[PDB]
C-alpha cells in the first residue's frame, strides 16, 4: 500500500530515524546501507548514500529498483544562499537544478544537463503537507529552489558565482538534483527535507563541523512528522 | 561464463555495434535502452545511457544489477587534451578523476569525492590486451589518464582550467568516471575505449558535430575487436 523512501549521505544524517524504525532489517548492496522498517506506522527503507551526485544516484536507483518506493524524501545538511536563514533552519525543495553543469555550448540553459530537463520538480503535495508539519512543529523553515554539484561551497567567491548564476536559489548542497534526475527517470515523487548547517561561505567548513548535530535534529524531527501523516 | 558490458551516452555512439548483434532483444527500464544480443561470439547487453554522471551511473547501477556484467567498457567521443591527439584517434582510459569534484575544503585532493578514491583503476587486463587491439587495427591511440565533468569543455579557458589540474590529463569527457565510480562500488573491472570528436577548445563544439561520426566509427572498430577477444 504505501512505501517511503529516506535517503541521506551521511551516518549521521540518518542515524536518529534508523534508531526510530521497528521491525528494523539492514540489507548492503554495494557501498549503499538500507535500513528496512517501519516509522509512525507507516513502511520506510532508509539508504545513507554516501556523498555526491554519483553515489545519490547509484542508491537511488538501487532503493527504486529494489523497493518499489510510492514516494522519495531526501533529508540531510546544507548551505544557506538566502541570508535570512540560520542554521538549523529547516529547507523544503520547490525546484532543483545543477550549479555546476555547463552544456551552454550546445544552446543548452546554464545548469541543465543535455536533453534533460532545466530543472527537476518536487512532489507540490509533498510540498503542501511538509509544510503543514514544520509549522506544527514550530521549526523556521523556508520553501524554495535548492542547487547542487560535486563541490563544497565553502567560500564566498563559489558562493557569488552561484547566486549570480541563480538569484532565487536558497541553498546548496551535493545529491538532491542527482536524487531528483534519478526519480524523474523513474518517474517517482520526491521531496527535499533538509536543514541549514553552514552558510556556504568561508566558515562554512568550520560551521559544517559545529552544526551537523544540530541540522540532524531538526531535520530528522521533520521527515519524522511528515512520514507520520503520508 | 562470461558477459560484456557495453555503454555510451548517445544512440549515433552505440548504433554500430547494436547493428551487429545477433539475437537481439531490446529492454527499457526508466530512460535506459538495453540491447542483449551476441558480438564476435560473445555476450553483450549494449547500454546507451544519456548524458553526464547521474544519467552514466544510473545506466550502469541497472546494467550491473539487471545483467550481472563480467566487465564493463565505456565508448563514445570525447576531447583531446593532448596536443599530439587528432580527432579519431582512440582513448584508452588508464585512470580517470573528475576534474570538476571540490571538497578540498574538508583536505581532500582537488577532484575527490568525499570518502571516495583520488581515482578510479581501469582493469590492466583489459588496458593490455585493448592495446593490442588497436595495434592489430592500426588504428591510431593512446593510454592516459581521462577526467570527467557535468560539463561540455569548450573553451580555451576550461581547457587550461583543466590542463593546470591534471597536467596529464588526456582527454576530457561527461561519463567515464561517473561509470567507473559505479563500478568501484559494485567491483566490477571497466575500461574506457573513446575516440577524439574535438579538441576541447574554442572550435570543440563544431568539430563535435563535423567528427561525431568519425569518433563513433574508429571507438567501435576497436571495441569490436576487443570484444571479440574476450
Ligand atoms: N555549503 C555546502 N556546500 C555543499 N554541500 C554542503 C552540505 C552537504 O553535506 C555534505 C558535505 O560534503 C554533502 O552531502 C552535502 O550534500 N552541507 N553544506 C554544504
Ligand atoms: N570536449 C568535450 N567536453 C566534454 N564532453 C565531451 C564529449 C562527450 O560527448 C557528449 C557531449 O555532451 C558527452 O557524452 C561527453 O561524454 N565529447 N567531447 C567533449
Amino acid at each position: 500500500a504505501m512505501m517511503i523512501g529516506i535517503i541521506g549521505a551521511m551516518e549521521e544524517e540518518v542515524t536518529i530515524l534508523k534508531n526510530k524504525l521497528t521491525q528494523l532489517s539492514e540489507i548492503s548492496v554495494a557501498h549503499v546501507k538500507f535500513y528496512t522498517g517501519i516509522l509512525k506506522d507507516r513502511e520506510v527503507v532508509i539508504t545513507q548514500s554516501g556523498i555526491g551526485k554519483v553515489n545519490a544516484a547509484i542508491s537511488t536507483t538501487l532503493l527504486i529498483n529494489k523497493f518499489k518506493p510510492d514516494v522519495i524524501i531526501n533529508t540531510g545538511s546544507a548551505g544557506a544562499l538566502d541570508e535570512s536563514l540560520n542554521v538549523g533552519d529547516v529547507l523544503i525543495s520547490d525546484d532543483v537544478k545543477y550549479h555546476d553543469a555547463d552544456a551552454t555550448a550546445f544552446g543548452y540553459e546554464y545548469g541543465q544537463i543535455p536533453q534533460m530537463p532545466v530543472a527537476f520538480q518536487s512532489s507540490k503535495p509533498l510540498i503542501e503537507k511538509v509544510s503543514q508539519v514544520v509549522q506544527q512543529q514550530q521549526l523556521t523553515a523556508k520553501v524554495g529552489l535548492i542547487v547542487s554539484g560535486d563541490s563544497f561551497i565553502g567560500s564566498v567567491e563559489q558562493r557569488q558565482k552561484i547566486k549570480k548564476a541563480f538569484p532565487n536559489a536558497m541553498a546548496v548542497e551535493m545529491e538532491a538534483t542527482a536524487i531528483a534526475q534519478t526519480c524523474y527517470q523513474f518517474n517517482v515523487p520526491f521531496v527535499v527535507v533538509r536543514a541549514v548547517s553552514d552558510l556556504a561561505n568561508g566558515e562554512a567548513e568550520m560551521s559544517f563541523e559545529a552544526f551537523l548535530e544540530k541540522a540532524a535534529v531538526s531535520s530528522s524531527q521533520t521527515v519524522e512528522a511528515l512520514v507520520s501523516q503520508l
